[PDB]
């Protein structure tokens, strides 16, 4: 038998008030044909994880019993990085040692182990395994675990609705500094695409600004140039000298700098939204959708790779390549490892609320 | 002291998610001068009790704390056969020994043992108090935990609603090969009623028709039969040239099965609806109801027998009878042993899941 920790809630709410850690068994000597069995080495906390325990995303988990408890209640966490610990007898597809990660949302990643089916898990190299194939990187724990949201969600609101033309075409994005923006830079650099990175201002800006302009950002502007009708004009004859257009807006923020990002788009833009910053609603002036016909659409990568395995993989695949060739790179988490000597929902807790300080991952 | 198990919930939803066990101690030392303790043989899964863990059939047991769960908790089940391993100083109907079935429903059936008051429980016959009494035929397991629901239901419809003469008048009933209609082919050659059973076409028609002929089904037809413009003056003439009158219908299925065998009816028909093929409502045509006085209602065995306990006795002693002189028979349930190496709920959540398997008998 292995002993494995839970964190659970058995009704939504926020993460400080309705976490708790069970304790549950799974049986490694009883595996089925199709079964099986890993231990987590890291899970981070997301947004939507949070907004899903909140009760106010519309993808959860069942909330059963099947934990041990005799209250219904639900896993948390969607994705992370686990190693193949035990296979059934009918397992070809993974193998002790190897790397996985969720095939799907709602599996629960905030927990030490999991007993599951072959087909709840994709596998990625381990870095044994990149080395063996002649890599000069292997994964790294944090780039395995947060593979699956915002690397994705940038390289697909890129490549998948409009095609900007490589040497020419632009997006702008604001939220510049976020982990999808700078994904998206970088991913920008990587296929030859120009882009305005609308960031809000700070003490070191010329510094963030010189950072990003290396991560691949063509251009960066603060959120008071976004809204600036002098500016205007200087952004307008950017992309006219370039040849190209202004195709694509990425908006995790809303209100004015939706808006302001709207703006800069030439005639017949699409807009992306992704994202939110608290409360405030998408607004764009109707003169936009009339006179410049711009389309206002949206994005949720765990929607758009429900039910389409081709597009998953394909598009992991090059993240993977990218990653193990030292051509992308993420974030640093603020990373917590689980020790046994305090209960694991407290460490998630922990990390909720001290969400502002970085990306937190939760390791073991 | 008793260590007992007993099938819980604390929330409605679906057996799969909601079901668990708890242990608890039944004082075998302490009981009150009406008391009995009995110790469970076996009890079946009927839709009713998952309609009951779903929250969807208005007649449920109470949630308590009883069972020694922090929660309020639901006991599951609510028909079954007991032995009595001991009564209280007042008890004379009852004896170790004996075999009992509940009294009334929401008791909870899907548990090891139950400590209750005499007047909970209904006496049955066991086998050596049956051959003892010179009857050819002991009840079994199976037919004692299932007495309960489906017999009472076919007898109940077919005797308590509209006369039908011996040797003459017809009914027509759906589900065919359900538990139900098997009885009700079997009470109407007991009682010389003529009768249609009406089944789904399968690959072994053949052995199915002859089956139910031999159980006491006149005549037997397909869905396609029963929706046919072609066959149906055919089935007019077995009526008509039986002298009698095709007066009642029963109707477990809804849809158009329900618009067929209401068609088959002579003028003053009555149908009484007593189950329904999931979100297929009950249809009939309008001209039924204007030109032929057709009448339809409901039946259900839980609201008719709740306060009439003389009916209900009269019911189960005349099916006992039958199952003691051997001129009744069940359908064979599977059976699944509890002997402690798997949790007792897992044994219910399973039988949930292959309900289509055939009727599941949980046995201890």
């Amino acid at each position: 038998m292995i002993t494995a920790q839970a964190v659970l809630y058995t009704q939504h709410g926020e993460p400080k008030d309705v976490l708790f850690t069970q304790s549950f068994e799974i049986d490694d000597d009883n595996l089925a044909p199709n079964e099986v069995i890993v231990k987590t080495l890291g899970s981070p906390i997301n947004p939507s994880d949070i907004n899903q325990i909140q009760g106010v995303y519309p993808s959860k988990p069942a909330k059963t019993t099947g934990f041990g408890t005799a209250e219904p209640a639900a896993p948390c966490g969607n994705e992370g990085l686990f190693e193949v610990i035990k296979v059934g007898s009918n397992v070809s597809s993974l193998e002790a040692g190897d790397w996985v990660i969720p095939s799907h949302v709602n599996f629960g990643t905030w927990r030490t182990h999991a007993l599951g089916n072959d087909d709840d898990f994709i596998k990625l190299p381990n870095p044994a395994q990149s080395k063996a194939n002649g890599k000069p990187n292997g994964l790294t724990i944090n780039q395995g675990a947060t593979i699956s949201v915002n690397p994705l969600t940038a390289y697909l609101m890129l490549t998948h609705y409009v095609k900007l033309t490589p040497g020419k075409d632009w997006f702008i994005q604001n939220g510049g500094t976020s982990a999808v923006g700078k994904y998206a830079s970088q991913i920008g650099k990587l296929l030859n695409f120009n882009s305005i990175s609308v960031i809000r201002d700070r003490p070191n800006l010329d510094e963030v600004v010189a950072s990003l302009k290396e991560l691949g950002a063509t251009q960066v502007i603060t959120e008071d140039q976004n809204n600036s009708k002098e500016f205007g004009p200087t952004i307008k004859e950017w992309i006219k000298q370039s040849g190209g257009e202004a195709k694509l807006a990425l908006n995790c923020v809303g209100g004015k700098s939706s808006t302001g990002i709207a703006r800069k788009l030439n005639n017949n833009g699409l807009m992306l939204t992704y994202g939110g910053m608290s409360f405030q609603p998408v607004t764009i002036p109707t003169s936009l959708y009339i006179f410049k016909n711009f389309t206002s659409a949206g994005f949720w990568v765990t929607e758009l790779l429900k039910n389409n395995k081709e597009l998953k993989t394909s598009t992991l695949n090059q993240i993977i390549a990218w990653y193990e060739e030292g051509k992308l790179t993420d974030a640093k988490s603020i990373e917590t490892l689980y020790d046994g000597t305090k209960p694991l929902h407290e460490l998630y807790q922990d990390g909720v609320a001290n969400s502002k300080d970085g990306k937190q991952l939760i390791t073991y």
